[PDB]
């Protein structure tokens, strides 16, 4: 059989909210010998930067799974596409109980190219998008792995 490890960085931007975060994501591919399907699970962490100015400070993480199958023809180039879940956790303040979810969640998706096939080293570059209740946010990975 044959194994790929892929790493890449990510920086998510928050349209109607303020605020920037950084993750990194790591991948690992398995594929079938006498009938190859692609397929890549990725894990990513992110955490929210901190600005001295104010004086506060808020620990915000979010972390997310996703999963996605992929094509190759004309063994030129390979695509592939992903779905995923992310939770994300802040900081708590005492306030009086009402219903409500403990923490947020969102999905996710996007599609992803791979290119230079040859050698012991591959690119893979994607576009992520995320809505959060009534929250958008944009994300851009790229990465380098290889296969063996």
């Amino acid at each position: 059989a044959t194994s790929t490890v892929t790493g890449g960085y990510a920086q998510s931007d928050a349209q109607g909210q303020m605020n920037k975060m950084g993750g990194f994501n790591l991948k690992y591919r398995y594929e079938e010998d006498n009938s190859p399907l692609g397929v890549i699970g990725s894990f990513t962490y992110t955490e929210k930067s901190r600005t001295a100015s104010s004086g506060d400070y808020n620990k915000n993480q979010y972390y997310g799974i996703t999963a996605g199958p992929a094509y190759r023809i004309n063994d030129w180039a390979s695509i592939y596409g992903v779905v995923g879940v992310g939770y994300g956790k802040f900081q708590t303040t005492e306030y009086p109980t009402y219903k409500h979810d403990t923490s947020d969640y969102g999905f996710s998706y996007g599609a992803g190219l791979q290119f230079n096939p040859m050698e012991n080293v591959a690119l893979d570059f994607s576009y992520e998008q995320s809505r959060i209740r009534s929250v958008d946010v944009g994300t851009w990975i790229a990465g380098v792995g290889y296969r063996f």
